RNA sequence: GCUGGCAAGCGAAUGUAAAGACUGACUAAGCAUGUAGUACCGAGGAUGUAGGAAUUUCGGACGCGGGUUCAACUCCCGCCAGCUCCACCA
């Protein structure tokens, strides 16, 4: 809260969900010192490339965590797998590839550790191949794709190889990764992801803004969860830095004034007033697939039970169905009508995700709203 | 049925009552194929192998949803209702 941001470089966000133990902090850490050295739980690094200015991401790769991390992966503008080279693709690091294609990153870059543990020049040639192949299987780019191997731990270790590696690293990222488009049409909308409670500031919250942009002193509207209040903006700040407005598509973190840290829990949004309202039952077109689509095998009925994961957090909901549909067996292209416990604010055209036993059934849109 | 040959009175003895074949227009009365009928049932005949009555039970409900030992009413998971532990300072 002393550095005067400048909003120069567009913001771009890169996560790393790579492989556990596999050295993903490791990695980001090596990162940001090297570029701020030739330069001058969810961790959120930053680092100024001379294309861009990045926000690094390193989620948790434990399968557990997952909750947390879908909204990593929305909030995330590129992904790094982060994986070994000695022991190739792992059943999590299909998971996070299925995750990251079911959330919807665009692009994504490999990275093969431990690159120095093998005195070979053939073991690694045949990993990184296996991965293209899995990519190149699981509905991903091919060899347009920038992949880098090298060491993680070694970035940080007094070299000059591995340094020069690791900024060629960067810099096809911010070359792979090119402009983000920015929704800064609509008025403003910032679902919250964490809070925190500064002593002698007050109680700000973190998240990416959907749309719209803020500027200090704005009066927004908390909507969500059992409440729909009002509240005013002091102090908008990003990565504990001072700023002046907020465009869209960045993490950031707006100072709420007359906010309880146990009345406003995360799920909520921060719009414009008059903007959305909460709703507790909508109606919506499903896309499940008949049996390769994460869909279920066995032709269930209704009474189905999911959690409806959205741009912040998820909650179980029920499902009903118009006449003509005896069965809800999968393969259901229908539109039906969802109700929720937990009201949160929706519009038309949001896509929502259906999950159930810690995997995805099928995707949805919403059509229209019941309130 | 009027008649039909005549006895019987015109108010007397007092009546055999078969009704199928054959020609053809057939789409019964333009118009597709005909000499007995493929229709229509309703108290005329039959199904009784399967669905209705009893009779063994499958179905359910211990929070739900389902991929689970079927013996599930906690044999595998995601939630939600409480207890605890921390991560958690733009
Ligand atoms: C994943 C949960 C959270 C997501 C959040 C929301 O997802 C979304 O609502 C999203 C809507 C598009 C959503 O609902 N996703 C969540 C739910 C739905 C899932 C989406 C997308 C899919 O389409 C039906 C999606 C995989 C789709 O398959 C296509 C190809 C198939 C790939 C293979 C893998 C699959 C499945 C598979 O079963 C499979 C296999 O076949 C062989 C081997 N092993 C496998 O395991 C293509 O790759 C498309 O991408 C939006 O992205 C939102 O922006 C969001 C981020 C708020
Ligand atoms: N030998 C070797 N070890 C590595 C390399 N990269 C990462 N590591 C190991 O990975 C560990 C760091 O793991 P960490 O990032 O904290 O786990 P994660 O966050 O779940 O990925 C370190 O102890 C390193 O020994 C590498 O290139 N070579």
């Amino acid at each position: 809260s002393k550095e005067k941001f400048e909003r120069t470089k567009p913001h771009v966000n890169v996560g790393t969900i790579g492989h556990v133990d596999h050295g993903k902090t490791t990695l980001t850490a090596a990162i940001t010192t090297v570029l701020a050295k030739t330069y001058g739980n969810t961790s959120h690094v930053e680092y100024d490339t001379p294309t861009r200015h990045y926000a690094h991401v390193d989620c948790p790769g434990h399968a557990d965590y997952v909750k947390n991390m879908i909204t990593g992966a929305a909030q995330m503008d590129g992904a790094i797998l982060v994986v070994a080279a000695t022991d190739g693709p792992m059943p999590q690091t299909r998971e996070h590839i299925l995750l990251g294609r079911q959330v919807g990153v665009p692009y994504i870059i490999v990275f093969l550790n431990k690159c120095d543990m093998v005195d070979d020049e053939e073991l690694l040639e045949l990993v990184e191949m296996e991965v293209r192949e899995l990519l190149s299987q699981y509905d991903f780019p091919g060899d347009d794709t920038p992949i880098v191997r090298g060491s993680a731990l070694k970035a940080l270790e007094g070299d000059a190889e591995w340094e020069a590696k690791i900024l060629e690293l960067a810099g096809f990222l911010d070359s792979y990764i090119p402009e983000p488009e920015r929704a800064i049409d609509k008025p403003f909308l910032l679902p919250i992801e964490d809070v925190f409670s500064i002593s002698g500031r007050g109680t700000v919250v973190t998240g990416r803004v959907e749309r719209g942009i803020i500027k200090v002193g704005e009066e927004v509207e908390i909507v969500g969860i059992k409440e729909t209040q009002k509240s005013t903006c002091t102090g908008v700040e990003m990565f504990r830095k001072l700023l002046d407005e907020g465009r869209a598509g960045e993490n950031v973190g707006v100072l709420l004034r007359g906010i309880k840290r146990e009345e406003i829990e995360r799920g909520q949004v921060l719009a414009k007033p008059g903007t959305i309202k909460p709703h507790t039952k909508f109606e919506s077109e499903v896309y499940i697939l008949s049996k390769d689509e994460g869909g279920r095998h066995t032709p269930f009925f209704k009474g189905y039970r999911p959690q409806f994961y959205f741009r912040t957090t998820d909650v179980t909901g029920t499902i009903e169905l118009p006449e003509g549909v005896e069965m809800v067996m999968p393969g259901d292209n229908i539109k039906m009508v969802v109700t929720l416990i937990h009201p949160i604010a929706m519009d038309d055209g949001l896509r929502f995700a259906i999950r159930e036993g810690g995997r995805t059934v099928g995707a949805g849109v919403v059509a229209k709203v019941l309130s």
